[PDB]
């Protein structure tokens, strides 16, 4: 059944993981070095054992796809995931000038009143980012996130350099070169950065007219990101090999350090004794080429049917 | 027996290996996503099954360590791995008043007499680089190469990061960072190297008092290439956690293309029939704890009994 390396995976952690600390006051069972292979041609790696939000999953890819880093788009598509990162930088400056805020997401775990004072907090700063064109251009942009080192890595001589742009054409001219990668890995800037790149790297590969595509991530939440993670990647593969007229085949995603959370463990436990159902289908629009225009409406999901929603906590 | 791993991955290479065309003439078995590993407490993972020279790895890792791009010290150190790619830059330029040479090391594989042309060209290039310090300088610095990329990155700002050095103290003070990574994967350079790091990458975790490391290796050479890869890495590893009071735990190297050439297929299979010999053991000076200042005799290789070196050519 085509999850099974996701449970497998999950499984695999609970048994032989060691607990570790980590950054959030909140432990972790981990492993290091672990390595999943998914044969897109049998279906997309989607998860059926619990319902995974595949309209955010889409919306990102695109907004990373078009190089933008303004969260403006993901919010127009009712995309949230990134929005706390831009909402922290608004409150370490000048206009904000509103109530306690630091240390919120931690505090909202346990909160007092305070939820509903960061619930509100966060949707006028969103309502701005959304209508005040100079509110948006100033703590809507993150900077440096997958859009720009994915497609404006900045050079030594303050030029800009489109590493997917150039993959593609690379895999255009020369399928079989060995040199087909993208990273988000940069020396100079994840001394100071806010999250280092999780999805550090990625390479293509062609070959018997497939595209395949490898991913490096140095951290793994097991629980709450993998599913999204997967399904990240597997669409990129399609989108890639759909503009440069090739079949796809398999998404491999390799692991630095995989973990499960210590709160986490009820609920993949609970996963765990759901048996797997056929995966959906992927369907691509046939008249766009250009996946750098592509749209919402482009990407078909067909044939989802998932077990219920679990719901965990975002430990921190 | 611990070199299994590799027996292994070759002889998966054999079965399952899709024909590929590649750069060289030559054409290659390939697959693509592999990960093996190395349980670095039971032993040093140099090759039994053939002899693979220790002393070439060793200096060539020192070299590394010292962040050195000039070929003067491992001439030095009688190691000449890197020789053609200095030398082809020689050749290309103004003083080389001297004989046809392009497309030399093709060439030299079905030579005329040129094969000692090059190579007695190769021998005066060498001693030059060797006693005349502006030679060396000039024809004798490769550049960008690992020494650089992982001690002296250069920034957009004109400054220089020692990825390296900064890792070992964050393994130091943070030994359960996930963000432990150094690269040599730069987006700016790959454009017009030579040869882009085919070692784009390495992850370190701590665990238990046990340092880890996997390597992202994006292309090998399963036959020639590989045995030199898991002992540099293999070394590394122990250096590292020497320096940081740390005990040794796994090596796993992930492959992007592993490859074996159309031209190594009897060797390998010649490989294949000798029984694996218990693994050699690595003793580290204990008087010296920087690693920056290791030395050729700091580093000992204890009962190492290999089967018999097996030639094949490098192929072009
Ligand atoms: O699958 C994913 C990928 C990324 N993150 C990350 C990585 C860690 O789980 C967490 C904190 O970042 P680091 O400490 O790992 O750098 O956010 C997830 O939650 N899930
Ligand atoms: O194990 C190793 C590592 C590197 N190289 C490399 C990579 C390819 O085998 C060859 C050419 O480089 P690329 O085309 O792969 O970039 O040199 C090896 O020969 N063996």
């Amino acid at each position: 059944m085509l999850e099974q390396p996701y449970l497998d995976l999950a499984k695999k952690v609970l048994d032989e993981g060691h607990f570790k600390p980590d950054r959030t006051h909140t432990g972790t069972y981990s492993i290091f070095g672990h390595q999943m292979r998914f044969d897109l041609s049998k279906g997309f790696p989607l998860l059926t054992t619990k319902k995974v939000p595949f309209g955010l999953i889409k919306s990102e890819l695109l907004w990373f796809l078009h190089g933008d880093t303004n969260i403006r788009f993901l919010l127009q598509h009712r995309n949230h995931i990134w929005d706390e990162w831009a909402f922290e930088k608004w409150v370490k400056s000048d206009e904000y000038h509103g109530p306690d805020m630091t240390d919120f997401g931690h505090r909202s775990q346990k909160d007092p009143e305070f939820a509903a004072v960061y619930h509100e907090e966060m949707a006028k700063f969103d309502d701005r980012v959304l209508h005040d064109d100079a509110f948006a251009a100033k703590y809507g942009d993150l900077g440096l996130v997958y859009g720009s080192q994915w497609r404006a890595w900045h050079t030594s001589k303050g030029d800009t350099i489109d590493q997917l742009g150039d993959v593609i054409e690379q895999i255009k001219t020369h399928p079989y070169s060995r040199r087909l990668i993208v990273s988000a890995w940069n020396p100079e800037d994840v001394p100071t950065m806010a999250l280092p790149p999780c999805h550090t790297l990625y390479q293509f590969y062609v070959n018997d007219g497939k595209l395949s595509l490898q991913l490096y991530q140095r951290s793994a939440d097991i629980f709450l990101g993998v599913p999204f993670n997967i399904a990240s990647y597997a669409l990129l593969t399609h989108l890639v090999a759909h503009e440069c007229g090739l079949e796809v085949g398999e998404f491999i995603h390799t692991f630095g350090d995989a973990h499960l959370y210590v709160n986490h463990l009820d609920q993949i436990k609970e996963q765990l004794s759901r048996t797997p159902r056929p995966a959906p289908t992927l369907q691509l629009n046939p008249d766009k080429h250009d996946i750098f225009d592509f749209d919402m409406k482009d990407i078909k999901l067909l044939n989802y049917d998932p077990y219920p929603a679990i719901k965990a906590p975002v430990a921190v």
